[PDB]
């Protein structure tokens, strides 16, 4: 609502960056161009001296997600104010549909819990922890009528949300059916519940057995044997979270081999390690303890930044699942009983920026690309969303790639009371934050209401994900050999 112009900043697309104003009136970018008028009444934001960016697009949130006994603190009304302190203008969140529980009526509750609450614009994924004809069904429902066409399958967490080998061949032959992307968490849930019995056993309780109770391997066996059936099926595939080295690289193979997956490593996996985990400090190692666990690798980062630069890996998100230091704390003679999950909300914009672009690792364009373009054209809003031009959304960052910011718990805006990469500075920071075409973020203060935000509905058969998929169902089909009968 209103109109703004931004001036004498340098737009940044995925493609290339130009000189040029941005003209935004009524929640859309309307025009694009050098020197535009200002029309009497709007808005103008100077941006002289920074970049004009799609805001960021985190493909990976669980905000007030009710999870391992309790419920994550950043939730839908301050971790999307968070994020767009951040330079963050839509998350996309998990719902985390129960075993044996309807898929529609998780969709539905996600739904009643966010649309009043965010800040930002937003949209679903929905996790797939059963199967069942009903299950079949309640996917077409979501990926035809709601707007998802993104379903989320464990590998890992036996018990609650885990599928076998000849279950995810049927939810992702069908999610091939529907149109929709197969998202995966692939860690080897059968080595992740001896390993910790083993780990415990040994008196290893510290966040420490966390790390060492699914060590990468555990991570990278998962990720292959689920592109190993995706392929079977010719169903596109999304591995969330890549945390490691060899699971970043089995990633790498199978798409240099062809096959269509596509690997998110997330904030955390960028910018820190798992060294933190081996901490004399217990409250401090327990900050950063997530499924899969940050590495102890100290190259494990800038690799996974350079495969993310070389597009071996093709976009971020945070998997931000916050929870205190008290809620943590229930695991302080436990590490299974850690609530598993760090920040990122916020941070992932400059994080990037600090380890992507200012190293030199990639440039200005491919940063638009991991923080936002790819998830529109994965998802199916491109360039709706991703895009500095005309007729797209007018959700747009301006970024001062020169200026530095020291990230900390003391100063951000997420819930949580601590920060994996407290201290950590940044160049790179979002100055002014416009979503839905209205200024929410400038001057380090928010202007923006719960509710603001609008659910974007999606439909199937993303092209970005789908042409080829398509095409190899055409000429890729296999072919009996004739033979005299
Ligand atoms: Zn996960
Ligand atoms: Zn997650």
């Amino acid at each position: 609502a209103g109109e703004i112009l931004i001036k004498g900043g340098k737009v940044v697309n995925e493609d290339c960056s130009f000189f040029s104003d941005v003209h935004i009136r009524g929640g859309k970018i309307v025009e694009v161009g050098p020197d535009l008028r200002v029309p009497p009444g709007a808005r103008v934001i100077d941006a002289t001296d920074r970049l004009v960016i799609p805001g960021g697009i985190d493909t990976h949130t669980h905000m007030e997600l009710a999870f391992m006994g309790t419920r994550a603190v950043d939730d839908f009304h301050i971790g999307t104010k968070a994020a767009l302190a951040g330079g963050t203008t839509m998350i996309l969140d998990f719902v985390m549909t129960q075993k044996g529980q309807s898929l529609l009526e998780a969709y539905d509750l996600w739904r009643k819990t966010a649309d009043p609450k965010v800040c930002c614009d937003y949209s679903l994924h929905v996790a797939v922890t059963w199967w069942s004809d009903e299950v079949k069904d309640e996917m077409r429902t979501l990926a035809q009528e709601r707007g998802v066409n993104s379903f989320k399958m464990f590998m890992a967490y036996k018990g609650l949300f885990m599928l076998r080998d000849d279950e995810l061949y049927a939810v992702f032959s069908h999610c091939k059916e529907v149109g929709a992307i197969a998202q995966v968490h692939a860690e080897n849930g059968d080595l992740i519940a001896e390993g910790a019995k083993k780990m415990l056993s040994l008196g290893i309780t510290g966040p420490e057995g966390h790390e060492l109770c699914r060590p990468e391997a555990v991570e990278a066996e998962a990720t292959q044997r689920a592109i190993t059936i995706a392929s079977a099926v010719n169903c596109p595939l999304y591995v969330v979270h890549v945390m490691s080295k060899s699971a970043a690289d089995v990633v790498s193979k199978a798409r240099k081999d062809g096959r269509v997956v596509f690997g998110e490593p997330i904030a955390a996996s960028l910018g820190t390690d798992g060294t933190n985990y081996w901490h004399k400090d217990w409250a401090h190692a327990a900050q950063y303890v997530m499924g899969p666990p940050l590495r102890p690798d100290p190259s494990t980062p800038g690799y996974l930044m350079d495969l993310l630069a070389n597009d071996d890996l093709t976009l971020t998100g945070t998997d931000n699942c916050t929870f205190s230091r008290c809620q943590k704390a229930l695991g302080k003679d436990d590490f299974t009983r850690i609530p598993n999950g760090v920040n990122g909300v916020e941070d992932r914009m400059s994080v990037i920026w600090e380890k992507g672009v200012h190293s030199g690792k990639m440039d200005e364009n491919r940063f638009v690309a991991v923080t936002s373009s790819n998830a529109a054209k994965i998802f199916n809003f491109y360039p709706q969303k991703g895009r500095i031009a005309k007729d797209s959304d007018a959700d747009v960052v301006i970024w001062d790639p020169k200026t530095t910011r020291k990230i900390s718990a003391q100063t951000h805006h997420q819930a949580v009371d601590y920060n994996i990469f407290e201290g950590m500075e940044c160049h790179g920071v979002p100055v002014v934050t416009v979503s839905r075409g209205r200024v929410v973020y400038e001057e380090g203060r928010l202007k923006v209401s719960p509710g603001q935000g609008r659910f974007i509905h999606r439909q199937p058969f993303s092209e970005f994900v789908y042409k080829r998929i398509r095409q190899r169902d055409e000429v890729g089909k296999p072919a009996v050999v004739i033979r005299e009968p």
